[PDB]
């Protein structure tokens, strides 16, 4: 599905969460130039104040999107899956602290590329770095580690998100990941490779809904040319 991808794409972002009990729903809207690796992103929390820290939900709310060089192009998956799409599977363990579990399909909806999410967390500190809000609004560069899953047509992925906290401290959150293919199309199963990953976040001076405005850049890597 990569000749899908060679221009700018719309995006649409829905999630519906629950942590601890707190409902909240996000929705986003931008767009993707895989051409470029590159997601521009405006969120909005629909239900009023988001419960939780926006960098804790940044790798919940389209690796489709990631820029994997000529000579990688037989390792991306996602691309290939497209534009019937992929279910992604996540579980996320904020060390010492809460878990997030997450499932999304990934698709075409027409000609827009659809991000659709339910999340639920448990188990979280009221007093802790996330429903405290004590994360810094600002994100890392990440090492995402992609392995086949033959048995189930798939992926599998392992990354450590390094969340800065206000004091001078760091967040881990792990990240367990799955990916499943909707169609019965063929994909790509690819060699052990990884994502390297970079983001800023920033606020619209002139939006007073609780947002997130997100500019990431991704390239894969990893594999040697020959």
């Amino acid at each position: 599905g990569e000749e899908l991808f060679t221009g700018v794409v719309p995006i649409l972002v829905e999630l519906d969460g629950d942590v601890n009990g707190h409902k909240f729903s996000v929705r986003g809207e931008g767009e993707g130039d895989a051409t470029n690796g590159k997601l521009t992103l405006k969120f909005i929390c629909t239900t009023g104040k988001l419960p939780v820290p926006w960098p804790t939900l940044v790798t919940t709310l389209v690796q489709c999107f990631s820029r994997y060089p000529d000579h990688m192009k037989r390792h991306d998956f996602f691309k290939s899956a497209m534009p019937e799409g992929y279910v992604q599977e996540r579980t996320i363990s904020f060390k010492d602290d809460g878990t997030y579990k997450t499932r999304a399909e990934v698709k075409f909806e027409g000609d827009t590329l659809v991000n659709r999410i339910e999340l639920k967390g448990i188990d979280f500190k009221e007093d802790g770095n996330i429903l405290g809000h004590k994360l810094e609004y600002n994100f890392n560069s990440h090492x995402v580690y992609i392995t086949a899953d033959k048995q189930k047509n798939g992926i599998k992925a392992n990354f450590k998100i390094r969340h800065n906290v206000e004091d001078g401290s760091v967040q881990l959150a792990d990240h367990y990941q799955q990916n499943t293919p909707i169609g019965d199309g063929p994909v790509l199963l690819p060699d052990n490779h990884y994502l390297s990953t970079q983001s800023v976040l920033s606020k619209d001076p002139n939006e007073k809904r609780d947002h997130m405005v997100l500019l990431e850049f991704v390239t894969a890597a990893g594999i040697t040319h020959g």
